[PDB]
C-alpha cells in the first residue's frame, strides 16, 4: 500500500567524503536535502530501525587525510536531525550491515590494512555494541541484506582474495556457514533482499566494474543471473522500495555515476529513474 516512503541517501564520495543526507520520492521523482552528516562519511552503510535511520561506519578520506570510522549516527526523519550513538569497538570501512530483531548488525569492513573477519551487534534500546561470532572469510567490500531472520554477507575482498564466496549467519545459534558460492567476483557490489532471493548486483571483478547481477534463491539453494543494469558500477547504493530494486550512484571504472535504475523482478527488467541531484559513489542507503 503506497504511503509515501521515501529512499535515503547519506555521504558517499566525489572528489572527497561527502555529508549529504537527501530523500527520493519514486512517485514523484523529487530529491529532498535535508540535515548534513555531523562527520563527512564514505563506504558507510545506512539501515532502518524502529523509523530511525543509522550511518554505520564508512571513512572520511578528503586532502585532511584518510581515516576509518568506527562512529553510529542516527538520524530522525520527523525531527530532521542526526545523533550520535555508541561507537563500534572498531572503524569499518566498506562495511556491510543488516538488521535483525531490531537489532544493527556491522559485518566485516577494513580499518587500515586490517581486514576484518569480526561481526558486531548494537542494540538500540541499551545503545550498546556486543561482539558476536566472527565470519568465515575476512572481507571488505562486502554486500550484506537479510532474509527471515538470517544475514547473508556476500562478496568483498579479504586481503588478498577478491571473492566470489558468501556464507549465512544464524543468529539465535551464533554461527556462520558457507553458502555456494556467487557465479562472478565481486567487491563494493550492491547486495539486498527481494521476495525468496538475496541479490548481488554490479561490484569489481579484479579488472572492471561489472553490470551483471546474480541472486541467489535462498529454496533451491542456485545463484542465477538476472537482467545486467544498464550502467556497470561498483560501491553503488541499493535498497529495495514498494517491491523493487533501486540502485543509486556507483564508479564505473571511469566516472563517479548519478544514475539510479530500478529493477522489476515481475518483468526482469531494469528501468531508468530521475538521477541523483550529482554522482558520488560509496553511499548509505535505506528506506523509511
Amino acid at each position: 500500500p503506497k504511503v509515501g516512503r521515501l529512499i535515503y541517501t547519506a555521504g558517499g564520495y566525489f572528489r572527497q567524503s561527502l555529508s549529504y543526507l537527501e530523500a527520493y520520492n519514486p512517485s514523484d521523482g523529487t530529491w529532498l536535502r535535508l540535515a548534513d552528516l555531523q562527520v563527512p562519511r564514505s563506504g558507510l552503510a545506512g539501515c532502518v530501525v524502529g523509523g530511525l535511520l543509522y550511518a554505520v561506519g564508512g571513512r572520511n578520506n578528503s586532502p585532511d587525510g584518510n581515516t576509518d570510522s568506527s562512529a553510529l549516527d542516527c538520524y530522525n526523519p520527523m525531527t530532521n536531525q542526526w545523533s550520535p550513538c555508541a561507537p563500534m569497538s572498531v572503524p569499518r570501512n566498506r562495511i556491510g550491515v543488516g538488521v535483525i530483531d531490531g537489532h544493527i548488525y556491522a559485518v566485516g569492513g577494513s580499518h587500515g590494512c586490517i581486514h576484518h573477519n569480526s561481526v558486531e551487534r548494537y542494540e538500540p534500546e541499551r545503545d550498546e555494541w556486543h561482539l558476536v561470532a566472527p565470519m568465515l572469510t575476512r572481507r571488505i567490500g562486502v554486500g550484506v541484506a537479510v532474509l527471515n531472520r538470517l544475514l547473508y554477507a556476500v562478496g568483498g575482498f579479504d586481503g588478498t582474495n577478491r571473492l566470489n564466496s558468501a556464507e549465512c549467519y544464524y543468529p539465535e545459534r551464533n554461527e556462520w556457514r558457507m553458502i555456494t558460492a556467487m557465479n562472478t567476483i565481486r567487491s563494493g557490489a550492491g547486495v539486498c533482499v527481494l521476495h525468496n532471493c538475496i541479490y548481488a548486483a554490479g561490484g569489481y571483478d579484479g579488472q572492471d566494474q561489472l553490470n551483471s547481477v546474480e541472486r541467489y534463491d535462498v529454496e533451491t539453494e542456485t545463484w542465477t543471473f538476472v537482467a545486467p543494469m544498464k550502467h556497470r558500477r561498483s560501491a553503488l547504493g541499493i535498497t529495495v522500495h514498494q517491491g523493487r530494486i533501486y540502485v543509486l550512484g556507483g564508479y564505473d571504472g571511469h566516472t563517479f555515476l548519478d544514475s539510479v535504475e530500478c529493477y522489476d523482478p515481475d518483468t526482469d527488467t531494469w528501468s531508468e529513474v530521475t538521477r541523483m541531484t550529482s554522482g558520488r559513489s560509496g553511499v548509505g542507503v535505506a528506506v523509511t
